[PDB]
């Protein structure tokens, strides 16, 4: 009698997923490929949409503990101050990305969903199978696609894709404030740090709380020192150089990575009983900062739906037509930042820009108007 949903991924949107449907009384069990539930990329933007869907998971406390909210969201071109926003309003958040990690994964396991690490999932049948990579067959009445960029779950029905990946990437890291040594400032502000001259070398300046600090180091590709890692010091030194104390600090750290990024758009999020949710079906360019925002949207969208009383089938369907326009738009508008780089200019979080933001999945409703 009881509904059975398997999950496939331990991210965000897996995590979403299984935490909503379990609250919803569905007996849900939750596969990680990796030997441990972790979360890279190292830091993480949050805003009222994805507050929301945390305050729905019951793992909002846990979460805004221990992160931060800037005074403001500051952009700078060339060392000038170009911009300072503050969405009238609108919540956001900054924190580490196992920051928000460990707030859903102790709420997952509070609620007492199954997790599995070491578990793949290699295949999904739309009536209710998921295959393991041991051979395993599991059946359940719902199968979440929730297993990121390069989903199997996904590629083992087929959907129609459209895929783009970014020839140029970043680095991203978490290191000590350093709030003294950085002197007289604005030092707890989001700060965006754009230079085109006299090369192309950009920081994301990102405090996530009095003792971490999100730094996204963003260099062409074709740059062989400012794409280099561990991070050649002396030119991001040279550029930045008011962040020389934090920059040391980054430099201690050999684990970094010079990361690129795919987008995806599918034709459809469902086929039979199973649904992609997060990466798997929209991945998207990282301007707006919503990604993750949208994934857990949906992922908490999609649990509602299922409380219908329609088949699961049909709750699928009708859970596509409903929330994924949000998605679509959001996706598209931060492709065209991104092409544009559209906030080098500043003042860009416009009202179109922050609609996915402003979407209360709780009450399906747009709030903080612009
Ligand atoms: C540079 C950059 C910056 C970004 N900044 C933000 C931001 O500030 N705010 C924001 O909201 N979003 C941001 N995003 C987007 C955000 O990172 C993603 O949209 C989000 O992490 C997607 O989560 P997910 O759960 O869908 O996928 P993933 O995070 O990829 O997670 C899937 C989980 O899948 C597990 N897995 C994979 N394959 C299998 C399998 N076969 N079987 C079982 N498990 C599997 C993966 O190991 C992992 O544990 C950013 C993205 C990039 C690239
Ligand atoms: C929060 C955020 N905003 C904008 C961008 C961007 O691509 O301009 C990125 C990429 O790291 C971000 O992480």
């Amino acid at each position: 009698k009881t509904r059975r949903a398997e999950v496939a991924g331990g991210g965000f949107a897996g995590l979403t997923a299984a935490i909503a449907l379990k609250q919803n009384g569905w007996d849900v069990r939750l596969h990680e490929k990796s030997s441990e539930l972790r979360a890279f990329g190292a830091g993480i933007y949050l805003w009222h949409n994805g507050l929301r869907v945390l305050e729905g998971l019951g793992a909002l406390d846990d979460v805004l503990q221990g992160s931060h909210t800037p005074p403001t969201y500051e952009t700078w071109m060339h060392n000038k101050s170009v911009s300072k926003e503050t969405f009238n309003g609108l919540p956001w958040r900054i924190m580490t990305r196992s920051h928000l990690h460990d707030a859903l994964v102790n709420r997952a396991r509070a609620l007492g969903v199954d997790i599995s690490v070491n578990s793949e999932a290699v295949a999904a049948d739309p009536v209710g199978r998921l295959t393991l990579q041991t051979g395993e067959v599991l059946e359940a009445d719902l199968i979440v696609g929730a297993d990121g960029v390069g989903s199997k779950v996904r590629d083992s029905i087929g959907f129609k894709q459209d895929r783009w990946v970014s020839k140029d990437g970043l680095i991203r890291l978490i290191v000590p404030r350093m709030k003294k040594e950085l002197g007289h400032g604005e030092w707890d502000n989001t700060i965006d740090m754009w230079n085109f001259w006299p090369r192309v070398q950009r920081i994301l300046y990102s405090p996530c709380n009095e003792n971490e600090l999100y730094l996204g180091l963003m260099a062409p590709a074709a740059d062989p020192r400012g794409s280099s890692v561990p991070i050649d010091l002396e030119v991001w030194v040279e550029m930045f150089p008011f962040l020389e104390p934090c920059l040391i600090e980054a430099a201690k750290l050999k684990t970094a990575r010079y990361d690129k990024y795919e987008t995806t758009k599918l034709d459809s999020w469902t086929r039979g009983k199973v649904a992609l949710v997060g990466d798997a079906a929209h991945a998207m360019c990282p301007a707006l900062a919503q990604g993750a925002g949208c994934a857990m949207v949906n992922a908490f969208s999609l649990s509602q739906d299922l409380e219908e009383g329609s088949s699961v089938e049909d709750a699928l369907v009708a859970w596509e037509t409903r929330i994924r326009p949000i998605t679509d738009r959001c996706q598209a508008l931060s492709g065209d930042y991104a092409a544009n780089r559209s906030l080098s200019k500043g003042n860009m979080f416009t009202p179109a820009a922050l609609e996915a933001a402003r979407y209360d999945p709780l009450r399906r409703v747009y709030s903080w108007p612009q």
